[PDB]
């Protein structure tokens, strides 16, 4: 979209969720920097009037911000033209169908919305992909996309890519069969629609669809409905719940798909043994865990990469995909940057999908390495649940190394990327399928999780993904469960679980300006500029699956609740931490 | 309370609701002052986790605060040694029956707790006095003494006399009858109470009632039931909602009764006519809109004088009562401070009650004056509703010239009063009553609200009571809802119904520091000092009376909601103010 470029290409707009089609969320501005951010002080808050987990960030265009709370997902207008203060311009309340909290797995947060062409979209939990009027507010369409019934929530925030807005939804957890479709972003329509598993023409594969990689899995094998057993890619997974690129040059979307489902890998394939179970193309259980490249056009797949193939740890793989031009072995070569939950750092050639690297970045006990020769990971059968009955331990737990929670990089130094991650692991234990109902619980399994190192959950890290070594770590008392932002300030900005929003040197990771906010902090900080002035703004709330057993109330005496986070949850005083919504903005 | 009387007395603390027994909201604390308010800035906030209207203010007791949320009344107790920053040390969140949501009649808010030797001490919105250790949080006693199936509902804040817990409730508009009792602080028990009306035996009048001033009532003609109709002083109202008062010296409570019951004037009376209504002892609904002095130890009544002798406006008279010596007429008098609703501020000799000044504050067509030699209003026919089905004008409307919202006093110049005020009017039209139930609304009036002048709702005034003139007056658009703080840093702080905090110069009312919090502020502002700094803590959220058409979700197309206050806040843009609930603290 000719808009969102000219609008993300302003340093003074936070144009797109990710800051930019490249998901890269930095910011040129450097009024606030390290000589004067330790007198960063509150310019103005804005409560959303809606409390969970306040995932997601604002959009700024202009002298216009918009915000979208989690469910019932009503999106508010500020203007903010004066800067160090807001005026609230109008209100959307949509009308949801409640079916879709108690069909929502992990939260009822939304991941923010996009704009184009004077039009905001954004998605409902219920399922519905709604275009607005940017200036008044008026509804101009909606879309039912998601399924409640089929355990479809549409959590995530959609893009705009010329005349079409792209999205998915989540559900793997219950049953759901994932989707990434397309819709016309004057009329709503649907244009087509990608399934992550079942027959090729399903998926919709590219005629050169990973030619230059054929050992990824190529067309006319129909690996989607093969590796799984009879029809369990019914109930496959895949979703797409995660952050969404767009490379312009290349007109390719980068898109990522959920676990294959149920949490039982017995239940994923026809062998009895970890080992049979593991064999190359039997039960990869495609294309679930797949990074695709796709034709804004037709959403015909130029390659697809399964990163976790037969999954035995929900190491959903949806992780935003950074785009930055790296020169490596030699050369400068496009790359696509991708820290996964199974907690390896993938740097890959976005042209074909080609593994340049791929490094641990928090630790990994269930795999040796990754493969480079055949792509597929050297796992560790101790560390692999797969029997039912028994608890195996496997680092990192289900949370992975890294959770929908972005990452932030300066494009300038695109080898150092500035990580929020997660440090602790846990011990999965298989159960028996009760049901093969699409829509209801479809995990079996209980998890216990225990954080690593006692005393530290989350750790944020200037990660070299070409070396795999960090420049600096900064463990954190609780989770940095909030996305990252990097300024030409020097500086670097995420948040603690616990309400701590912090300001860090880029170079050696020193606190240099911290506060502690009303709650937890799971939103993305975000740079603009108005009236000369920079600002930065970052969303409150505590929630997410990290923050479920606060939101939902959960027992603190049941440590198996909320899939195996109410134990570390009730252990490292989560329950403490109040609930709430409320935007912070500051100046310098 | 000894133990109160000297956290009070340190000007450290804010250990008491109105920060002292006199409730003069006046900080010494001029480490923040006129020359420096421009950097302040915000230090830290925490969020409730409630939503609704946040009324009432924190308690720091040396460096512990305690929050009291709205319904379900959660209280959160906060280390604050570290003085920018804030950590959880308990949280007590009390088992409440949802009907007392149904059964207040303006929001689900709390004015606050009170705290002594150790104890911390508040009132849930379902009736119950709860009693709390201020180290663990643990429940020390309980006692159900409001009932919601009466009609009674917990919203104020109680205080600690030497050994007794003293509190009343609301619910007049639901038919209740007016209690204020007194509790051990130890055991817990019932040691007295006092009801607004009835029999003298039941209002605990003592045998030296009015000894001064006959005129005003005396024991032994039982007016409690002579004042009302039949039988209708078991619904006659009067509750005790406000904020409550101490003398030491003088070992007296103040404390103020609420609206007779219904607003259909024509049933509190068997006379046809406004005129024969209004004759004298005749339909007075004592003692309903009656300022009590009583002895904390058995709870006899030593004078009463009630403003408002057969309300027609509900005019509740439960505005707090502000004890200052004042230099009047020839000497230095001890003096009671009251800015009631009514539209008068009454200047009262707290011995005996005598009236020393009554000066309009705000415009006031119900009535002309106050007769010294009568001690009652000299009322206004055309502007006093009577009949059924005749619609009559009133300024003030019924929420009255300032309604809960707290005022504030320097006693170094005890005539100078900073007081919020509200401006507008109403048109009330009694209608038939078409029901006795108690604990069911019991009002049976259309009201119809309107500001008196176009883009002036509010009004934050210093105002001389013995003069009855303005030092300045300060207009807003939105409702000055905010109880105010006085300094002897030459400033005074307040808050607005959109969510503007003002710290304004005592001497000009010219704004010095203002910031957009995220929510109306309907809460009060404290000053206290932490590791030899100096803070200053206000919570915010929309609610209240003022913000029920928002925060109880009503239809912005009945003007007749929130028995009127729903028209005007359609027109004033008051939908457009989010939700909230947050506590902000600030420094230089
Ligand atoms: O597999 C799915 O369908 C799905 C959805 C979501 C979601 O929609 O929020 C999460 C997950 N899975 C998941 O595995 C996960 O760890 C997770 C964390 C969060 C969050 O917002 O904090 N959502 C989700
Ligand atoms: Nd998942
Ligand atoms: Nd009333």
């Amino acid at each position: 979209n000719d808009d969102v470029l000219k609008l993300t290409e302003n340093p003074k707009n936070w144009a797109a969720p990710g800051k930019d089609y490249a998901n890269t969320r930095h910011s040129p501005l450097k009024q606030i920097n390290t000589q004067n951010v330790k007198g960063l002080h509150m310019a103005w808050s804005f409560s959303t009037g809606v409390l969970r987990g306040h995932e997601g960030q604002p959009l700024v265009i202009g002298d216009r911000m918009y915000v979208v709370t989690p469910y019932p997902n009503i999106v508010w207008a500020l203007d903010i033209s004066k800067g160090n203060s807001y005026e609230v311009l109008w209100k959307y309340a949509p009308r949801q169908d409640d079916k879709a909290v108690s069909t929502a797995c992990c939260d009822t947060v939304n991941r923010g919305a996009s704009y184009a062409d004077g039009k905001i979209v954004f998605n409902t939990l219920d399922g519905y992909v709604v275009c607005l009027d940017a200036n008044t507010g008026k509804e101009l369409w909606k879309t039912k996309f998601a399924d409640v019934n089929k355990g479809e929530t549409s959590t995530p925030a959609p893009i705009i890519v010329k005349d079409k807005v792209v999205t998915g939804y989540g559900g793997d957890e219950f049953g759901a069969r994932g989707r990434f479709a397309a819709f016309d972003l004057n009329s709503g329509k649907m244009v087509w629609q990608a399934y992550s598993n079942g027959p090729d023409s399903d998926v919709l594969l590219g005629p050169d669809f990973n030619s230059k990689h054929p050992e990824y899995g190529q067309a006319g094998q129909d690996l989607g409905v093969k590796t799984y057993p009879d029809e369990e890619w019914k109930r496959g997974g895949g979703c797409a719940w995660g952050w969404y690129s767009y490379d312009p040059k290349l007109d390719l979307i980068y898109y990522n798909t959920g676990n294959p489902g149920l949490w039982s890998p017995s239940y994923r394939t026809e062998a009895k043994t970890h080992e049979e179970a593991n064999e190359p193309w039997k039960w990869d259980n495609k294309w679930s865990m797949t990074i695709f490249a796709r034709k804004p056009d037709t959403g015909e797949a130029v390659w697809g990469y399964q990163m976790t193939p037969f999954d035995q740890w929900d190491y959903d793989g949806i992780n935003e995909d950074v785009l930055v031009d790296i020169t490596v072995d030699g050369s400068k070569k496009p790359c696509l940057v991708h820290f996964d939950r199974n907690g390896f750092c993938y740097v890959l050639n976005r042209t074909d999908g080609t593994i340049i690297r791929a490094n641990k970045f928090v630790t990994v006990n269930w795999a040796e390495k990754i493969d480079m020769k055949t792509g597929r990971p050297v796992k560790v059968k101790e560390h692999s649940p797969f029997e039912v009955g028994k608890a195996v331990q496997a680092y990192p737990s289900a949370m992975g190394g890294k959770d929908q929670q972005p990452v932030a990089v300066d494009p300038k130094e695109p080898n150092v990327f500035y990580a929020p991650t997660n440090n602790w692991g846990m011990t999965l234990e298989p159960m028996e399928r009760a049901h093969t109902n699409q829509g209801s619980v479809y995990v079996f399994a209980n998890v216990l999780m225990k954080p690593e190192k006692p005393g530290v959950m989350g750790r944020f890290k200037a990660f070299d993904v070409i070396t795999g070594k960090a420049r600096w770590d900064i463990p954190e008392r609780f989770p940095t469960w909030s996305g990252a932002l990097v300024t030409d300030g020097g500086l670097a900005f995420y948040g603690t679980l616990d309400g701590w929003f912090k300001a860090v040197d880029r170079k050696t990771g020193k606190v240099l300006w911290q506060q502690k906010l009303g709650s937890g902090i799971i939103g993305n900080p975000i740079s603009y500029e108005v009236g000369g002035k920079q600002y930065i703004s970052v969303l409150s709330g505590i929630g997410g699956w990290i923050g479920l057993p606060v939101t939902a109330g959960l027992d603190p005496a049941d440590p198996y609740g909320a899939l195996g986070v109410s134990g570390m949850a009730a252990e490292n005083g989560f329950y403490n931490i109040p609930m709430g919504g409320t935007l912070y903005t500051f100046c310098v």
